[PDB]
C-alpha cells in the first residue's frame, strides 16, 4: 500500500522502504535496513509506504538533522503521522529551550547517580537469574533473561508491581512494533489509564521511587502538572521496558554464533567496555524521526513544511563512510562511531543504566556459561519498528561445561 507521490518529490528520489516490514528481514534487521546504504540509493530518499516520508540514509545527514531542531522539530517524532501526532511524551516531543527543563528532572531519576546506587541490585539479579538457568542446559533467552532482568530492575526503580509487567509490556510493544491490534492513540490511552491513578497517589503520599520523584518535581520554578508527570512517566515506561530488553537478545544471538568473540571477552575482560560499544554500534535498534517546521532545502533536496523525515539512529554506525566493514564485529576498532543513543539535545538519559546492564550481563553470563549456541533447527526471527527486536532466542549448552560461582 503505497501513498501517491507528493508534487514536490522527484521520482528519482523514490525508494519504497517499509520500516515496519523491510524486504530482507530474513537476513537480519540491521542487514535489512542497510540496503538503504547501497550505491544505487541516494543519500536522501522518499518512501511511499506508511503514508509517505523522507529517510536520511547517511550518518552525516542524520547527525545534521538531529542537531538542527529549528527545521527538524520533535513535535511529531513517530511515523506514521497518526502515531507521531498522538505522541506527546516529555521530553522527546519537545524542542529546546522548553525540553531542557523537563530533561533535567528526568535525569534526576535515571541519571548516573541513580545507576551507581542500584549497581549492587543489578549485579544480584543478573547473577541470580543466570545461576538459576545454568543447570538447565537450555532456555529462551528473550523470555528467560532479556525481559525479566531489565524490566524487574525498572519496576524496582519505579516502585511498580511485577504483576503489571505482562500488561505494561504488551502496551509498550504496540507503540514500537505495532501489531495491528490497536492504534497508537488507543495504546497510549491505555498506558495513561494505568499511570493516572498511580501519579495521583504518589502526589499525596510521595515515596522515593522514580514516579514519586517525577510527580512532585519542580519545572521552571513552578511544580510539574499531573498531565506533565503522566507524559514523562509514559516515556520512562517505554524506555525501561522496550530498549535494553531487545538489545540484549541481538547481542546474545551474535555471541552464541561466535565462539571467538566469547573467548576474547573471557580471556581479556578489560575489553568488555569496548566490546559493549562495538555491539551497541553493530546491533543498533532505534529509528524515529522529526517533522519539518518550514520549507527547507536540505543537501540539494527541497523539503516541505509538514514533511516527516525518518532519521534512523541505527544507520549511522552501519554507514561505511563512518566505519570500515560496518557489518563486521571487531572489538578492537580504533574508533567506534554511532548514534545508537541518539544525537543532539535529545541524547538518551538512560544510556548509563543501559550500559551497566549490558556489561554486567556479558561479564556474569560468560563467567558461568562460557559455551553455548543456538538450538539446532531454531530460526531466529527479527521484527522491525521504532525499536527493533528478536521474536525468540532458544539457546542450549552442556551443563557440564558451566561454572557455578
Ligand atoms: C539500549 C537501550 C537504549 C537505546 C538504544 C536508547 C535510545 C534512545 C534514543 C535514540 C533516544 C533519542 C530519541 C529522539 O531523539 O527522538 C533516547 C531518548 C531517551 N531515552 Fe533512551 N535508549 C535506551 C534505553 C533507555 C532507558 C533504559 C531509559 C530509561 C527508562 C531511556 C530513557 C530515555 C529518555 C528519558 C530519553 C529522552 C531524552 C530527551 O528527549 O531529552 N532510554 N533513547
Amino acid at each position: 500500500n503505497l501513498a501517491p507521490l507528493p508534487p514536490h518529490v522527484p521520482e528519482h528520489l523514490v525508494f519504497d522502504f517499509d520500516m515496519y516490514n523491510p524486504s530482507n528481514l530474513s537476513a537480519g534487521v540491521q542487514e535489512a535496513w542497510a540496503v538503504l546504504q547501497e550505491s544505487n540509493v541516494p543519500d536522501l530518499v522518499w518512501t511511499r509506504c506508511n503514508g509517505g516520508h523522507w529517510i536520511a540514509t547517511r550518518g552525516q545527514l542524520i547527525r545534521e538533522a538531529y542537531e538542527d531542531y529549528r527545521h527538524f522539530s520533535s513535535e511529531c517524532p513517530f511515523i506514521p503521522r497518526e502515531a507521531g501526532e498522538a505522541y506527546d511524551f516529555i521530553p522527546t516531543s519537545m524542542d529546546p529551550p522548553e525540553q531542557r527543563q523537563f530533561r533535567a528532572l528526568a535525569n534526576q531519576v535515571v541519571g548516573m547517580p541513580v545507576v551507581d546506587k542500584l549497581e549492587n541490585r543489578i549485579q544480584e539479579l543478573a547473577c541470580s537469574l543466570i545461576e538459576s538457568l545454568r543447570p538447565q542446559g537450555q532456555c529462551n533467552f528473550t523470555e528467560d533473561y532479556a525481559e525479566p532482568f531489565p524490566i524487574r530492575i525498572f519496576m524496582l526503580l519505579a516502585g511498580l508491581p511485577e504483576e503489571d509487567i505482562p500488561h505494561l509490556k504488551y502496551l509498550t510493544d504496540q507503540m514500537t512494533r505495532p501489531d495491528g491490534s490497536m492504534t497508537f492513540a488507543e495504546a497510549k490511552e491505555a498506558l495513561y489509564d494505568y499511570l493516572i491513578p498511580i501519579i495521583e497517589q504518589r502526589r499525596q503520599k510521595p515515596g522515593t521511587d522514580a514516579i514519586s520523584i517525577v510527580a512532585n518535581g519542580q519545572v521552571n520554578g513552578r511544580p510539574i502538572t499531573s498531565d506533565e508527570a503522566k507524559r514523562m512517566c509514559g516515556l520512562l515506561l517505554v524506555g525501561g521496558l522496550d530498549t535494553v530488553v531487545n538489545f540484549l537478545s541481538f547481542s546474545m544471538e551474535f555471541l552464541a554464533k561466535s565462539p571467538e568473540h566469547r573467548q576474547e571477552l573471557i580471556e581479556r575482560p578489560e575489553r568488555i567496555p569496548a566490546a559493549c560499544e562495538e555491539l551497541l554500534r553493530r546491533f543498533s535498534l532505534v529509528a524515529d524521526g522529526r517533522i519539518l517546521t518550514s520549507d527547507y532545502e536540505f543537501h540539494g533536496v527541497q523539503l516541505k513544511k509538514g514533511d516527516q523525515i525518518l532519521l534512523p539512529q541505527m544507520l549511522s554506525g552501519l554507514d561505511e563512510r563512518e566505519n570500515a566493514c560496518p557489518m563486521h564485529v571487531d572489538f578492537s576498532r580504533q574508533k567506534v562511531s554511532h548514534t545508537t543513543f541518539g544525537h543532539g539535545s535529545h541524547l538518551c538519559l538512560g544510556q548509563h543504566l543501559a550500559r551497566r546492564e549490558i556489561i554486567v550481563t556479558l561479564k556474569e553470563w560468560l563467567t558461568r556459561i562460557p559455551d553455548f549456541s543456538i538450538a539446532p533447527g531454531a530460526q531466529i526471527q527479527h521484527k522491525s519498528g521504532i525499536v527493533s527486536g528478536v521474536q525468540a532466542l532458544p539457546l542450549v549448552w552442556d551443563p557440564a561445561t558451566t561454572k557455578a560461582v
